[PDB]
């Protein structure tokens, strides 16, 4: 029941190696549920490479169903390259990210009642602030909110993260993206609860510290305070999950962050890893479609869990050996 595990350490001669479908350890543990998906993304950019424009042609013909006969489009259409590190050896890492989602109006209303914050218009383009607790009771923020969401923990954690999509109670959905800091030092919340025992050691997730809230409501406020970073916010530009460096929506599970200099953008990559929280073995066609900042090696990957906090749990704890095939196409 559980997939192909890695035997670690192991070394190649070249960066990349041809090998046979049945040498891909774990091929046959991935259900390739949602793999179509995002190789029709991967598409929309390649379809008219000449090396790609048969197998799009065919993709096209797929639906999202029938995994048997995606099995055998990718086994037809594709081969498979071991990818080794420029050192020769086959281990690298896989971390983890995701899009916060969290949901809010533009006006303080009902459930709506945390501000997210841009830039305040009373304040000077890169000049220190104070600590989180005395720039909430300033007054210098007020009249500056941006958006009003349903969580403090989840707007603190947008915080962290820098960016994400809020799904206002319009029916419409804002995106916003990095606005600045009051360049103070980052604190973990999490980290305060398990040192001072709330938590226990397993515990200190975005969910058991939103747990947590949930039963010491009048201790919350306290409890972030003791953070001074404070992160602005930016509107972005007017369905799916985010727009990656490949310049299409990325697909949870199936999209992952490259160094681009190691894996060009649109190569499909069989990746063989680990889960987070349990250590299963994961196993996992998914597409080169963005980059990152901290993405930098040879076999190296961000493995995008999706939107959300249950992703964003999986994403934070993400930090596994991993080993990659490259795709190429037949053509």
């Amino acid at each position: 029941p559980a997939g192909a595990a890695i035997v670690p350490g192991q070394i190649a001669a070249a960066r990349l190696t041809p090998v046979a479908w049945q040498q891909v350890p774990g091929w046959q543990d991935d259900s390739l549920i949602g793999a179509t998906i995002a190789l029709r993304q991967n598409c929309a950019r390649l379809a008219r490479q000449a090396n790609w424009q048969r197998a799009c042609a065919a993709a096209m013909r797929l639906d999202d169903l029938d995994v048997g006969s995606a099995r055998t489009f990718f086994e037809t259409y594709f081969t498979p390259f071991q990818f080794a590190n420029n050192d020769g050896t086959l281990d690298g890492l896989v971390t983890g990210y995701y899009e916060p989602l969290l949901h809010g109006s533009r006006v303080r209303r009902g459930p709506y009642q945390y501000a997210l914050y841009r830039w305040p218009a009373g304040y000077r383009a890169g000049a220190s602030m104070p600590a989180r607790a005395q720039l909430m009771r300033s007054g210098a923020l007020s009249g500056n909110e941006l958006v009003w969401v349903d969580d403090p923990i989840e707007a603190f954690f947008l915080q962290v993260q820098g960016s994400g999509r809020v799904v206002l109670d319009d029916g419409t959905v804002m995106r916003v993206g990095y606005g600045g800091t009051n360049n103070q030092p980052y604190r973990s919340i999490g980290k305060w609860l398990l040192d001072h025992g709330e938590l226990g050691a397993g515990q200190a997730t975005m969910q058991g510290i939103k747990a947590w809230a949930r039963a010491n409501p009048s201790r919350v406020d306290a409890l972030l305070d003791t953070n001074p970073r404070f992160v602005f916010f930016r509107e972005m530009p007017s369905a799916d999950g985010p727009v990656g460096a490949l310049g299409v929506p990325l697909t949870p599970e199936r999209s992952i962050a490259v160094d681009p200099s190691s894996i060009p953008l649109g190569t499909p990559v069989f990746l063989q890893t680990t889960r987070p929280m349990t250590n299963a073995p994961l196993n996992r066609l998914v597409f080169a479609q963005d980059v990152g900042t901290a993405i930098k090696g040879g076999v190296r990957a961000d493995y995008f869990w999706g939107l959300g906090d249950d992703a964003g749990d999986q994403a934070g704890r993400m930090k596994q050996n991993g080993r990659m095939w490259l795709l190429f196409p037949n053509s």
